[PDB]
């Protein structure tokens, strides 16, 4: 049964609620982004409207095979009328096609649903700057002060450096990057750009990327593995036995892999900076974990919420235990008392 934090009051609208069957009263099912926990349930057999971004739409049509009529894509940053309720989609700074949704209720209430987001100061000079927001449905993935991690631009620096070093030292080495969903495309796009290469990948991964409205994408990616010295592989596969396996397949064309596992937070964020990172090493295969996040750090979340001064906050992540819910409330209360709302 659909939880109350997936429903929007005073509408027939639900958000990321595709795994419960038909929801009684729901005229419209919104989808913030193409990540499987959020879309779990959709298929070709959906015959209710879906509102989402253009890019999420492309993924729906081509990867799930939903029928063009039931996909309502909306532009971003444009006031849009939807069953006689004004809504806006805003860029969520998460993965490609990910959005936050502003709902303007008939009664005068204004609700922001952040979907998954990495809060940023550019969101403070968006349309959000123009009016008061009463309710906030918030991505609380990292709502605890231990969760620090570097900027995306810092991490892309490290990466472009590591890879471009090794390749210039040994020009018969492979750069691999791990992946399992959309997100974090900048990791491999940046490395390939520095190496003068296209990124090579499976057919199913190429198919996914071809849905994302990336400019010049035909010049950046390929399904010809042999022609490419940045390869993408499944994240399950990024390990010694599975990389060995892969190093066989290339047929005596490379004598050393240099992988990257972009990850979220791990406990080695608590003691080690990004400039002082190391790989695990079993022979000629070297595996970096690098903490490229597409969610808000604690500080980023705190700043956004303290600027928004929402009258009420409804968490969407880690809501499954009483302990987590309780911890989160205490932080929300601190933030409110500090900031004077
Ligand atoms: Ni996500």
């Amino acid at each position: 049964t659909c939880p109350f934090y997936k429903k929007i009051p005073g509408t027939g609208f639900t958000v990321d609620a595709f795994q419960y069957g038909v929801v009684e009263g729901c005229t419209a099912y919104f989808l913030t982004h193409f990540h499987s926990d959020h879309y779990a349930g959709l298929s070709k057999h959906f015959t209710f409207p879906v509102y989402c971004s253009e890019i999420t739409g492309n993924l729906l049509k081509n990867k799930l095979h939903v029928q063009e009529q039931y996909i309502h894509p909306l532009p971003l940053d444009t006031e849009c009328i939807v069953n006689g309720v004004k809504v806006v989609l805003l860029d969520a700074n998460h993965c490609p096609g990910a959005v936050m949704i502003l709902f303007y209720l008939p009664n005068g209430t204004v609700i922001l649903h952040t979907g998954d987001f990495r809060a940023d100061p550019s969101m403070e000079r968006s349309l959000l700057a123009d009016q008061k927001v009463h309710m906030l449905y918030l991505d609380t993935t990292y709502c605890s002060p231990e969760y620090t991690f570097p900027s995306q631009q810092e991490v892309i620096r490290f990466a472009i450096n590591t890879a471009f070093e090794a390749v210039t030292l040994n020009p018969h080495a492979l750069v691999v990057c791990g992946t399992y969903s959309i997100g974090k495309e900048k990791v491999f796009l940046a490395i390939a750009d520095v190496l003068g290469s296209k990124v090579g990948m499976s057919q199913e991964k190429y198919k996914t990327l071809q849905c994302l409205n990336i400019p010049e994408i035909n010049s950046l990616i390929t399904t010809d593995m042999c022609s490419s010295l940045v390869h993408l592989l499944p994240m399950m596969q990024i390990n010694f036995k599975g990389l060995q396996s892969h190093l066989k397949k290339c047929g005596g064309k490379y004598n050393q892999i240099l992988a990257f596992r972009p990850t979220g937070w791990t406990h080695s964020n608590k003691f080690t900076r990004i400039a002082d990172v190391i790989p695990q090493t079993k022979g000629n295969i070297s595996i970096y974990g690098i903490p490229y996040s597409e969610h808000s750090s604690y500080l980023e979340m705190k700043r956004f919420v303290q600027w928004l001064k929402p009258q009420k906050i409804i968490p969407t992540v880690n809501v499954g235990t009483w302990k987590s819910r309780s911890t989160m409330e205490k932080y929300f209360r601190e933030w409110k008392l500090e900031a004077g709302y």
